[PDB]
C-alpha cells in the first residue's frame, strides 16, 4: 500500500484505489495503474521533473529503502493477476530490487522528488509507474 500526496491530490494504484477514491475522483487510467483522487489537506510530496535513471524506492516487505537503477518509462508485458488480465502496462520502469505484491504503493524518488510508486514486481525485479509527465499535479 502506499500513496503520493502532492497538493490537493492522492496518487494511489488504481487496483488499490477505495471507495472514497472514486467518490472523489480525479483521474484514471488502467494501462498505467494509477488513480488520483482529490483531498481536504495539502500533501508535502514534490514531483520530480526530471531525466533521471537513478534514485531511491521504499520496499514496504522490508522496511527498507533501497538504491536502485531503473528503465525508462516503457510499455512492457505484465502477466494476469488477480487485478488485471495480461496486458501491456504503458509508462512502466523496470529495476533490479526485492518486490512482493503487497508492496504496490511504495514511492520511487530522485534528488529532485517523487518519481513514481511501486506498480509491478517478481523474481528480484520491481517495476514503477511514472508520474513525472503528469505536471497537472502541480497546479490546482
Ligand atoms: C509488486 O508486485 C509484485 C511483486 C512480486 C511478485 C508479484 C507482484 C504482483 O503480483 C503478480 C504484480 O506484479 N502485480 C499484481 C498487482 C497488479 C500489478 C499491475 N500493475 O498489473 C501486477
Ligand atoms: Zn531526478
Amino acid at each position: 500500500s502506499g500513496a503520493i500526496y502532492v497538493g490537493n491530490y492522492r496518487v494511489v494504484n488504481r487496483h488499490l484505489a477505495t471507495h472514497n477514491d472514486w467518490a472523489n475522483l480525479v483521474w484514471e487510467d488502467s494501462s498505467r495503474d494509477l488513480l488520483v483522487s482529490s483531498t481536504t489537506a495539502q500533501g508535502c510530496d514534490t514531483i520530480a521533473r526530471c531525466d533521471c535513471q537513478t534514485g531511491v524506492y521504499y520496499c514496504s516487505s522490508r522496511r527498507k529503502h533501497y538504491p536502485v537503477s531503473f528503465s525508462k518509462p516503457s510499455l512492457i508485458f505484465v502477466e494476469a493477476s488477480e487485478y488485471y488480465p495480461a496486458r501491456y502496462q504503458s509508462h512502466l520502469m523496470l529495476a533490479v530490487g526485492h518486490s512482493e505484491p503487497g508492496d504496490c504503493g511504495g514511492i520511487l524518488r530522485c534528488q529532485h522528488g517523487v518519481v513514481g510508486i511501486v506498480s509491478t514486481g517478481g523474481n528480484g525485479l520491481v517495476g514503477f509507474a511514472d508520474v513525472r509527465d503528469l505536471l497537472w499535479l502541480d497546479e490546482e
